[PDB]
């Protein structure tokens, strides 16, 4: 019967979904035995860089959810000098965990998840954010939909277990040692994974030349023919290494793959 109070109301902790650095996310019930997610950040030690990333996340989450229901909802929050509590709509599960168990995706459901992710990413681009590190873990499944959680700022957390990648990074991020085009690359890797059941360079299991493969022009990604050729076309347009020739989000929204059927 571990509990959390937040701006008046009490919540029972059903379990800890995940953790990350100084954060924790709990699946909880309110007094009306309704389910929610609560994120907790122990601010006790945390530099002004960490503090500000979390303050920025909360502001954008509060702003953005008026413009799109593909952004996870922030219902209430409590913030002091010691801690943060955020009450949010709780997802059934994150998309990474969900992919890693499913055999094969229903084609109409892949198309629908795809529209969901485009809308969400589109929404954050309109308000001046480039995620830059998109991956399946950033999307939750709720009400048969995909909703975005992470904005790039704030430290990513990891699902917890009761025991004890880089496949999505855009090429121009590797050569950065970054624009809305970088999120379309990462979205194409997810859709590609949803189509061919595998990430473009998911087999180059050694990292340094996984990276090398990604930035290498005369390394070619394979697009086996498939029934839905509009989907073959989406993937080929997303996965162009040259950012300036890569398809954009506004264009992807006008594409037959999302507009027909
Ligand atoms: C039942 O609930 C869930 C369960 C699971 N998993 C993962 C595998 C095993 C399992 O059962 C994953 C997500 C949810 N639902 C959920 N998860 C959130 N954070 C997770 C933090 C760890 O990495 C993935 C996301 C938030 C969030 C934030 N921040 C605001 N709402 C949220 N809803
Ligand atoms: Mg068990
Ligand atoms: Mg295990």
């Amino acid at each position: 019967n571990e509990c959390i109070s937040v701006k008046g109301r009490i919540y029972s902790i059903l379990k800890q979904i995940g953790s990350g650095g100084s954060s924790k996310v709990f699946q909880v019930l309110n007094e009306k035995k309704q389910i929610y997610a609560i994120k907790y950040v122990n601010l006790e030690e945390a530099d002004n860089q960490t503090l500000d990333s979390y303050r920025n996340e909360i502001a954008y989450l509060n702003k953005l959810q008026q413009h799109s229901d593909k952004i996870i909802r922030l219902y209430d929050y409590e913030i002091t000098d010691q801690y943060i509590y955020m009450v949010m709509e709780c997802g059934n599960i994150d998309l990474n965990s969900w992919l890693k168990k499913k055999k094969s995706i229903d084609p109409w459901e892949r198309k629908s998840y795809w529209k969901n992710m485009l809308e969400a990413v589109h929404t954050i681009h309109q308000h001046g954010i480039v995620h830059s590190d998109l991956k399946p873990a950033n999307f939750l499944i709720v009400d048969g939909m995909l909703k975005l959680i992470d904005f790039g700022i704030a430290n990513q957390m990891q699902p917890d277990t009761t025991s004890v990648t880089v496949n999505y990074m855009p090429p121009e991020a590797i050569k950065d040692m970054i624009s809305p085009k970088s999120d379309v690359w990462s979205l194409g890797c997810i859709l590609y994974y949803m189509t061919y059941g595998k990430t473009p360079f998911q087999q180059i299991i050694n990292q340094i030349s996984k990276l090398h493969a990604i930035i290498d022009p005369n390394h070619e990604i394979e697009f086996p023919d498939i029934p839905e050729k509009d989907l073959q076309d989406v993937l080929k347009c997303c996965l162009k290494r040259d950012p300036k020739q890569r398809i954009s989000i506004p264009e992807l929204l006008a594409h037959p793959y999302v507009q027909i059927q």
